[PDB]
């Protein structure tokens, strides 16, 4: 196999092209601006999990809150139903019972006002949390725009690199061509230059019985590095 030496020039901007798509696709799976985002959503979720938490707390001191306040309702109306005054014996009977309603009443504000004041201190640090998670939202989004822009970024790279690769394939023979990609099939780089001894691809350190033959094939000759078979490009 033979290939002119121009071709052979372009075949190695086109692997160079090619490293460089790989690692702009590289890139784009370990994107700085993505870990950032990362972060702040799994921040805004922990506090977006303690906002729910204390909601379920506040639910249950509402109900708490509304129970005692039907209780003095009934205990209001029981002193109302019977506020109406009609023998005068029995009603030392209705007259300790007014003393009992207001002790009742009066044991349930008790019972009321520690559970007001304990709704009133969750409420101050659910206020607190939304402030926290708002902060977080506004930053989230902006990560979130700068994530969108690295990725337009990285697309727009991708495209010039794409198009100067069209360009390289078609000023080098097809059967050129078609070896290169048929050995990044085999999953190497499909053709590297000669770095002194060293294979530009698999990076091995080459025999000094290969280098002979290497350095004595013609200038228009292909040769493959043996450890990995790329292209050894020696212009
Ligand atoms: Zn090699």
């Amino acid at each position: 196999m033979k290939a002119e030496v121009s071709q052979q020039r372009s075949l190695l901007t086109l692997s160079e092209v090619d490293a460089e798509l790989a690692r702009i696709a590289h890139r784009g799976k370990n994107l700085a601006e993505q870990k950032r985002l990362d972060e702040l959503t799994a921040q805004r979720g922990e506090v977006n999990d303690r906002l729910a938490a204390l909601g379920i707390a506040l639910e249950d001191l509402d109900a708490q809150v509304a129970k005692y306040e039907s209780e003095i309702d009934s205990v209001r109306q029981r002193e109302d139903r019977d506020r109406a005054l009609v023998g005068a014996k029995q009603v030392t009977e209705i007259q300790h019972e007014l003393e009992t309603l207001q002790r009742r009443q009066a044991s349930l504000e008790e019972q009321l006002l520690e559970v007001m004041e304990r709704r009133e201190e969750l409420m101050a640090e659910r206020s607190e949390e939304l402030r926290r998670v708002d902060e977080l939202q506004t930053e989230l989004t902006e990560a979130q725009q700068a994530r969108d822009a690295a990725l337009v970024e990285l697309d727009q790279a991708r495209h010039q690199c794409a198009t100067r690769r069209d360009a390289l394939v078609n000023a080098i023979d097809d059967q050129l061509v078609e070896l290169y990609e048929k050995q990044r099939a085999r999953g190497g780089a499909g053709a590297g230059p000669l770095q002194g001894r060293r294979c530009g691809a698999c990076r091995i350190e080459i025999d000094r019985g290969e280098i002979a033959r290497i350095t004595a094939a013609a200038d228009d000759d292909v040769v493959r590095c043996p450890e990995c078979g790329a292209i050894l490009l020696r212009v």
